[PDB]
DNA sequence: GGATGTATATATCTGACACGTGCCTGGAGACTAGGAAGTAATCCCCTTGGCGGTTAAAACGCGGGGGACAGCGCGTACGTGCGTTTAAGCGGTTGCTAGAGCTGTCTACGACCAATTGAGCGGCCTCGGCACCGGGATTCTCCAGGGCGGC
């Protein structure tokens, strides 16, 4: 079963993607959001935001 | 009526601005070579999120006593003040020598380049020593026969 993404999903997986530091360190202050294994953080945000 | 306090004007001292000059060091223009940026390939280490099992370290609680801290006494050693001494600080002599600066000459020593080759790095074969397996020598436990006692 193949299901679409969610808004928040697909703006996850665009900054993800498109590496957004900037953008994904907005909201609460960040907390040092780590881009090592892009792989893991695409398959963390196709699960769940 | 005489001398004192105060205001304005003039000469002199002093830091700062601009003018002048040398010179030498930085800037402009041109040329060239190589340092570094970029590209592709290969291979190994690091990242993130998990699982499993061992086990020794970490955590928690509790009793107790050793040590930190406070207080008090005391005596000594350091602060304080004064009078006396002494040596630092300044200015000075008198010559000679060391050293910075500048100029000049030259020569041995180190940069540079080409050819060479032999010392450093990797793998391969062998020995020294440690270990695995087979055989000989030495000592320990045991089963059976002979003799004696009882009904």
């Amino acid at each position: 079963l193949r299901v679409e993404l969610s808004d928040v999903q697909t703006e996850y997986y665009k900054n993800i993607l498109t590496k957004n530091y900037s953008a994904l360190t907005a909201g609460a202050k960040g907390g040092h959001f780590s881009l090592l294994n892009i792989m893991n953080e695409l398959k963390k945000a196709s699960n769940h935001p």
